[PDB]
């Protein structure tokens, strides 16, 4: 059985140093916001390219934060892609905010940018970019937007830790981002973890305090606060990785190249990096995607779909529903996700290709 | 120095299991909701008495999750100790209900049931009791009053792991229970860690779903969730330390029986307990208790506030700012805790003792 996403082969690499790790913070006593968190934030942040990380419980306590931070009114408006991750719209709602939900272009699977203005209102505070699948999102028309209409750019990072538009990184391209560090995602802890990347000094220290209970000082609440933690032991271990993260993402493109070069089967439509792309899901997208799914599993290949069901399409969202938005329903009809990961055996990656140009339907 | 929590004292007991159960996990390759988890769960409810253990990331989210599982209407109220710690206030707020902030008794430091009924309106959906300290609340009064009224009773269970009521543990006296296990708690993980204890079936499946995006089912959000989660190592920590807790907590019961029966200074009010009390803090109350934290401290003795700022005077809710409540007000000005600790040194107890005795004032 061919994983989708081998967890124990990605993290195998580095446990003498996690076990080493593990017991430096036992030695330490010290298991919440401590020198392992500090040393983590400090270097996410050079890595980002930017001038704060604040380690927080999870990705999307690390979105609700950010918009939490900004104080918005009851129905102020944040304009979002169609097509993301719930937990993009999650973060939204929790601050009772309203998602305007944008499509995608069919070409980046990322927000169309050229979609944005006409939905703009007096109501609106925000537009929350997403780096969908690993793919940076064409950030130019976005700026030139938030910079003519005073708004917040919010990045949702979580499936594109380090992807490069123009000369800067992910997290550095909007006013704050929030990171994903779920243990799938390109960079992976061994439980939840988050965080917060800005270059804004008091909005960097508004989050801090925000995240540990809305307290700046021992004994004293400035704000209605949160607990949302990156724990000592999560830092430590993410800091490991960290070192090997471009590596990493490096042989992911590696194992795309290869399935675009090599997979040719006129029901698939596969994906294109038409920018800065570390493939932290590799989305083909077939009319026959049930099938697709079945025939893999036969020949003992594990795959998942992202996603099959759209968020205002969700029992949560009813008050969505009715609306039309034919580009994300689609590609929700008909998206599967092929295994990758940066370990992935050369074996494994060429049986995936060679099954696929077999399925003959 | 004497700390007035050496963590590492505590943990270094298990320090071969927990590395043993971390390689444990590795190998597993399964960080999230895994079999960590459910044991520990199972375990933890078989200690509380009750059917159902949801593990969540934290005790601020153990709460905030009760309150938006009954999913109240706007300003619906809440009864709750004024003198709580403001996790308490924080769950309730965060959900847009009101507090209700009722005195304690002075004897107790836990809400007097004798003050709530006068309180409770037309708008009134549950009591929140708070066990303070370790001492668990006097309930019947409030367990007859929500039957009387049809409220809920929410227990905030963060500081008196395994108490015990009459023929019930703590967590077992109410609708439902939020536990937090942070490091420093009775019963301490190493990180963010706790839980929600509750029998009924229904608000079992629900909470879990609330915890996890929202989601019963892969693909599906029934609600509009967020991600609380207990990560399988904590779990794994937590269910290795629980089958010592009643012996801890008994140890502890011994050294605060020890400072009641060997401190006696006139300037110097002891936590006498009226109800069983796992002395998670060992609270003392003078009218000179900056003067009191200094002495110690020159005696290389280290003290902490629970607390010096009442929730109701903090800069994050103005508007209860104005709210009189002396006993509340008398406590925070008066109260210093002593260290306290199932591990704690002879030699450390007995110090504490001696020199609080000597201190005149
Ligand atoms: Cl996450
Ligand atoms: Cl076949
Ligand atoms: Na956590």
């Amino acid at each position: 059985h061919m994983f989708f996403l081998n967890l124990k082969q990605i993290n195998d690499r580095f446990n003498t140093e996690f076990i080493t790790k593990f017991k430096e913070i036992l030695e330490s006593g010290w298991y919440i916001l401590g020198k392992q968190c500090e040393k983590f934030e400090n270097n996410f942040a050079k890595y980002c390219g930017v001038k704060h990380c604040i380690g927080v419980a999870n990705g999307l306590d690390a979105l609700r934060l950010i918009i939490k931070a900004y104080d918005f009114k009851e129905n102020d408006e944040i304009i979002v892609p169609a097509n993301t991750y719930i937990a993009s719209i999650l973060a939204i709602t929790d601050n009772k905010c309203k998602p305007i939900l944008i499509e995608p272009d069919i070409n980046t699977y990322n927000i169309n940018p050229d979609l944005i203005e006409e939905k703009i209102t007096k109501k609106t505070k925000a537009i929350m970019v997403v780096h969908l699948y690993g793919q940076v999102c064409d950030m130019e028309k976005i700026q030139l937007l938030a910079n003519k209409y005073n708004l917040k750019i919010i990045e949702d990072c979580a499936q594109a830790h380090g992807a490069i538009y123009k000369d800067k990184r992910v997290g550095n391209l909007g006013d704050a981002a929030g990171f994903s560090f779920y243990p799938g995602k390109n960079l992976g802890a061994l439980g939840d973890a988050g965080c917060i990347c800005t270059n804004d000094d008091n909005f960097a220290s508004k989050i801090r305090a925000l995240a540990n209970y809305g307290s700046h000082k021992k004994y004293e609440n400035l704000y209605t606060g949160l607990n949302s933690r990156l724990d000592e032991i999560q830092a430590a271990f993410l800091d490991i990785k960290l070192k090997y993260l471009d590596e990493d993402n490096n042989k992911r493109k590696n194992i795309a190249n290869f399935y675009l070069q090599n997979i040719k089967n006129e029901n698939i439509i596969l994906p294109s990096n038409k920018f800065d792309h570390v493939w932290h899901l590799f989305v083909v997208k077939t009319k026959l995607r049930d099938e697709l799914q079945h025939y893999l599993n036969n020949h003992d290949i594990q795959t998942i779909i992202h996603y099959p069901i759209p968020p205002h399409k969700q029992k949560c969202y009813k008050d969505l529903n009715h609306l039309k938005l034919p580009i994300t329903e689609n590609i929700h009809q008909e998206v599967l996700s092929l295994p990758i990961s940066p370990t992935m055996k050369e074996n494994d990656f060429k049986k995936v290709a060679d099954i696929l140009n077999k399925w003959k339907v």
